[PDB]
């Protein structure tokens, strides 16, 4: 048992209901074992896991060595997690919080982020159709899908990202999650690590978030998915990136990018919250895009390399 989690046993506020540590569901630490290390994430080193044949997990680990704001920065974290109920926002399975290091058990997304599946599953002369633009569409849709659920909720999540997306399994039928809230949870809790590329005019000026932001944010993520991976605003640093949107500058199309695709993103880009549409509409749009032969039939650019 912790005892600064005890000492300040924070209150966290969700769709009008409230919970505490007390609620997180507690797994016997003799249940769950460590399979091996699945790279750096929220509080460093992520885990493959096993609980209790056993149900696989991913687990967050908190440092040992940690202050007392990290303890309840793990706190927190877990407690936002767990009281999303939806397919596209990542599951939490339990905590183990009474014993050291303290592990939240998530679901296994086995397909890994988003940004690096992209990068790493590009069409290239090996690997011709390794994704088509239906592919990412699906992609889109769900995240759309997550984000229509967290604006029906009035929960603003600031940090739309590819990096912050997971997928279920590299192969067909993988579907796309959000997976980190650790912006929302530093803000509920109280630049050069700003996500300045994906924030729209009023956020860095005005300060001011509203759901409309994540739209702004759903923009980028969508060039970030029709340019198979690549950082938004080639070539420019985040002031060059702020003092270019502030002005009116935007993205250019993505390599290949159908037009009725690349006009949802200029939609989300509107300089005036207002003018952008909601979620609601951008998943009608995603929809008709993906019943429309002209965009699924447009072929992604292949990057070139060997057969071998
Ligand atoms: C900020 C957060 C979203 N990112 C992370 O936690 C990172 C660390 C864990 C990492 N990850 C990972 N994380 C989670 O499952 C996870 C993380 C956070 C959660 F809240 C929930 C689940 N699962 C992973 C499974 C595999 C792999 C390895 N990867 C599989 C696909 C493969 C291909 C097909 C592209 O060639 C390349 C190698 C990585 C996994 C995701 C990125």
């Amino acid at each position: 048992t912790s005892t600064i989690m005890t000492d300040y046993n924070p209150n966290y506020s969700f769709a009008g209901k409230t919970s505490s540590i007390s609620d997180l569901k507690e797994v016997p630490r003799k249940n769950i074992t460590l399979i091996r290390g699945l790279g750096h994430g929220a509080f460093g080193e992520v885990y493959e896991g096993q609980v209790s044949s056993p149900l696989q997990v991913a687990v967050k680990t908190l440092p040992e060595v940690c202050s007392e704001q990290d303890e309840l920065d793990f706190l927190m974290e877990a407690l936002i997690i767990s009281k999303f109920n939806h397919q596209n926002i990542v599951r939490c399975i339990g905590v183990s919080l009474q014993s050291l290091p303290r592990f939240i058990l998530l679901e296994l997304m086995a397909g890994g982020d988003l940004k690096s599946f992209l990068r790493e599953t590009r069409p290239r002369p090996s690997q011709p159709s390794s994704l088509a633009m239906l592919d990412l569409l699906h992609v889109a849709r769900d995240i759309a899908c997550g984000c229509q659920y967290l604006e029906e909720n009035h929960f603003i999540h600031r940090d739309i990202a590819a990096r912050n997306c997971l997928l279920t399994c590299p192969g067909p039928g993988r579907v796309a999650k959000i997976g980190d809230f650790g912006m929302a949870r530093d803000i509920y809790r109280a630049c050069a690590m700003l996500p300045v590329k994906w924030m729209p005019p009023e956020a860095f000026m005005e300060g001011i978030f509203t759901s409309k932001t994540d739209t702004w944010s759903f923009g980028v993520l969508l060039w970030e998915i029709f340019s198979l991976g690549y950082m938004p605003y080639p070539s420019k640093s985040n002031q060059e990136v702020l003092e270019f949107v502030t002005s009116g500058g935007r993205m250019d199309p993505p390599k290949n990018c159908p037009g009725p695709v690349y006009r949802i993103m200029t939609q989300c880009w509107q300089h005036q919250p207002e003018d952008r549409p909601n979620f609601a509409i951008i998943l009608e749009r995603i929809e008709y895009c993906t019943q429309d032969p002209d965009v699924i039939n447009t072929a992604l650019p292949i990057e070139y390399g060997p057969l071998v």
